[PDB]
């Protein structure tokens, strides 16, 4: 098998929200037409890769993360004709485009569970995970283990009709595949994989990629959080005992059949397992996105926030980047996405109009100088932040921000003081600030519908939307399709290029090198502080040119970085 891999190697991937990207026909929710309507600006901000986020029939439940029916279109975003024209469009532009592959689960109304869950005699039945209940001391009913869904909660829901529990690691409302069951695989392989391969796609972006396997006696989770009597199984369900013969039997079945490139979410927390994933020797999947960068703010877990702390981080990217250059594997790099924060809002300032565009660009440069894929999300090119403390939690309409305010409204009594630390928690990283529309223009809803939007549009769109920012050369938007120009021309040490971190001490600047193996070696330098900070170039590289800074090459100041200043340097 010798492949064209190059398209996705260097290849800049626009993921795109279904939902939030743009309304054709002011019902206020994002359309099909509308993405195939914005496509010329998608390929204008310099994307190859359009990844499409679950855009099948589904009740919505975790917003097109629960599937009914793999092989149909969710009918607000569009009929399937519609679906096969955005592919067509896409093509007709030189976009590729990636669907999201959802199949550690299903939805709840899909036909294979309303047959595994009819009956325990019924032929479906070992197509999800059903056990028995077990008996307290005291004879109450308790589920088989302590495993706690992602959304909160138990694991194990009771269906009264069967007697028996069904597994959930998300919403009650997504039961989980059962993946020993033989018929399930070709099931799922058939409808969600061999069936879009089928009509023309460029790829997956894999969901859950590590948790497909469960180990078979299901035992209780460790104590990751002191004393909660339930305790998230991630580490012990990631890398299962058929997880590597899965991905195995799908690259042999239907990925290496066709030209594409495969993106899992989630990547193990060492390189000899992670490459069990991406070497090019495995044939398994191209490359994976790993929660460790996004992690250093907060503890999904304990839902608790915490500082950046500058070392820990400088680590987190050496730990991913060391992929490209020293192995055969690949790695990705992104610091926006459906289920995340906006990027400005927490590593950098969003304070003011300037503190926007200042940020904006510099996260631009920490992302253009990392090697792998480049993923940026609907938005992150024009520097949306997060909702402002004024937007209350009605607003945040996600099942995961719902049922985590509910949980502490429970577990509190309506303590109010654990209500506003809740509240702030999801004012930093809810999946909500990736979830308002986009921001079009400084018409009604930022241009993104003529009706009522479905949820809130971020009240900063007059001064943040793409129209402001077109002819603006100074405007975070020209600044990004500069340094995606800028990446292409210097591929060998942007994409391609070997990291490694100098200054590593250092708490205010981080300080790598990207080195190709035809010589040529960049330095590049973070200022990540709002501070101007002392900082010599000529301690860290004999000879050096400035290339770029993030604040504009004429305002930087020889001997020192300004608040928020990324800089570029040719060296050696
Ligand atoms: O499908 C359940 C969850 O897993 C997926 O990986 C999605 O990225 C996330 O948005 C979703 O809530
Ligand atoms: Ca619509």
């Amino acid at each position: 098998q010798e492949r064209n891999t190059a398209w996705w190697r260097e290849g800049t991937v626009y993921q795109v929200y279904p939902s939030s990207f743009k309304d054709s026909n002011g019902d206020g929710i994002g359309d099909i037409p509308g993405i195939i309507s914005k496509l010329d600006y998608i390929k204008s901000v310099g994307t190859d890769i359009v990844w499409l986020s679950p855009h099948y029939k589904s009740p919505q439940v975790d917003m097109g993360y629960d599937i009914s029916d793999y092989k149909a279109i969710h009918e607000p975003y569009g009929t399937f004709d519609d679906c096969i024209k955005l592919i067509q469009e896409c093509h007709d532009r030189g976009l590729k485009i990636i669907f999201d592959l959802v199949v550690n689960h299903t939805s709840d109304q899909h036909e294979w569970f309303k047959q595994s869950r009819s009956s325990k005699s019924n032929a479906k039945r070992d197509w999800y995970i059903w056990k028995p209940a077990k008996y307290d001391e005291q004879g109450n009913r308790i589920p088989p283990n302590n495993w706690e869904s992602y959304f909160g909660g138990s694991a194990w829901e009771w269906d009264e009709e069967t007697q028996e529990y069904y597994l959930h690691l998300f919403a009650k409302e997504q039961p989980d595949i059962n993946w020993r069951n033989l018929q399930a695989r070709e099931a799922i392989y058939k409808d969600a994989i061999l069936f879009w391969l089928d009509r023309g796609i460029d790829g997956f972006r894999i969901d859950t990629v590590q948790i497909y396997s469960k180990p078979e006696d299901f035992p209780d989770a460790p104590e990751r959080v002191p004393g909660q009597k339930l305790q998230n199984p991630s580490i012990i369900v990631e890398t299962g005992p058929q997880l590597h013969e899965i991905l195995q039997e799908m690259n042999r079945k239907a990925f290496s059949k066709y030209d594409i490139m495969t993106v899992g979410e989630g990547s193990p927390p060492s390189l000899e397992k992670t490459l069990e994933y991406v070497s090019s020797s495995r044939h398994e999947i191209d490359m994976l996105f790993s929660f460790d960068f996004g992690a250093l703010d907060h503890r999904e877990i304990a839902h608790t926030l915490n500082d950046i702390d500058m070392v820990e981080m400088k680590e987190t990217v050496y730990r991913w980047q060391r992929l490209v250059g020293k192995t055969d594997g690949w790695t990705t790099f992104f610091l926006e996405n459906h289920d995340s924060g906006r990027s400005i809002s927490r590593f950098a300032s969003d304070a003011t109009p300037e503190a926007r565009n200042r940020s904006t660009k510099f996260l631009a440069v920490l992302q253009a100088t990392m090697s792998g894929t480049l993923y940026l999300y609907q938005g992150q090119e024009i520097g949306i932040p997060n909702l402002p403390d004024e937007v209350p939690i009605e607003e945040y309409k996600d099942v995961n921000s719902i049922n985590y305010y509910n949980a502490v409204k429970e577990d509190t009594k309506n303590d109010p003081d654990a209500l506003k630390k809740a509240k702030k928690y999801l004012q930093k990283v809810a999946r909500d600030h990736a979830r308002s529309p986009m921001q079009w223009d400084a018409s009604k809803h930022s241009g993104f519908t003529d009706g009522e939007p479905w949820m809130i549009v971020n009240p900063i769109y007059p001064e943040v939307n793409v129209a402001a920012q077109e002819w603006d050369a100074d405007s975070g938007l020209n600044f990004w399709r500069h340094i995606l120009k800028f990446r292409r021309q210097h591929k060998d040490v942007m994409v391609y290029g070997t990291l490694e971190v100098l200054d590593k001490e250092n708490t205010k600047v981080f300080t790598f090198t990207k080195a190709s193996e035809s010589g040529r070696t960049f330095l590049v330098a973070l200022n990540f502080t709002d501070k101007a900070v002392d900082y010599d170039v000529d301690q860290f590289a004999s000879k050096s040119t400035l290339l770029l800074s993030s604040i504009g090459n004429v305002h930087h100041k020889s001997g020192s970085l300004q608040p928020l200043e990324a800089v570029i340097f040719e060296i050696h």
